[PDB]
This record gives structure tokens, sequence and C-alpha cells, in this order.
């Protein structure tokens, strides 16, 4: 239908304002902690203590792939990887306090984002 294809455009917008948002996040974290998936091959008992692990190419994938229909999925995937960090991470840790300064610094986009996506529609 004519409605479907109005609705994967929408759709399509929302992953082309995500992808800006989501690179604007990542550019929060220049040493790369939050790249990447947290190697099993390296911490072999991770999902023992984190029962969701997430990471910026994981999030990566699922919007390129347009599985997010809202922001709120989107805020709901980089809030893990910020919560996931400071639970498995002591507070003295270099580890800790980029997920601090990632929130904090993410917290300007987020807000931006949410007034664009309820502005757009």
């Amino acid at each position: 239908s004519m409605e479907q294809v109005a609705m994967e455009l929408r759709l399509t917008e929302l992953t082309r304002l995500l992808r800006s948002v989501l690179d604007q996040l990542q550019d929060k974290d220049p040493a790369r902690i939050f790249a990447q998936p947290v190697s099993l091959k390296e911490v072999p008992d991770y999902l023992d203590h984190i029962k969701h692990p997430m990471d910026f190419a994981t999030m990566r994938k699922r919007l390129e792939a347009q599985g997010y229909k809202n922001l709120h999925e989107f805020e709901e995937d980089f809030d893990l990887i910020i919560d996931n960090c400071m639970k498995y991470n002591a507070r003295d840790t270099v580890f800790y306090r980029a997920a601090v300064r990632l929130r904090d610094q993410g917290g300007v986009v987020l807000r931006q984002a949410r007034r664009e996506v309820d502005s757009i529609g």
C-alpha cells in the first residue's frame, strides 16, 4: 500500500536521524572503550555479571537493519552500554569514568534528538 510506503519512509528518516545521533554519541568515546562487545575470550565470566551486553557496533548493526522503531528503544541500548559498565567496573577505573563522561556528554545530544523526533514527527 501507499500507507506502508509512507511508514517505511518515516522509519528511513528516523534511521537517518538516529545514525547522526549515534555518530555524535560515539564521538564522546574517543578512547573507543564502548566501540565493541566486551570479549568473552578475555572476560570469560562476563555474562555471569551482565545479562544484556551492549556496545556501539551492536547498536549500529541494529540501526542499519532499521531495528529501532522509536528513539526510546535507541536510548534503552545506549543506557545499557553505560549502566553495564558502571556495574562491572569499580568507581576508580578508567572504564567507569569513561561511562560517566559519556552519559554526561550524551545527555545534550539526546535532549535535542527527542525535540527533533517530536518536532519532525
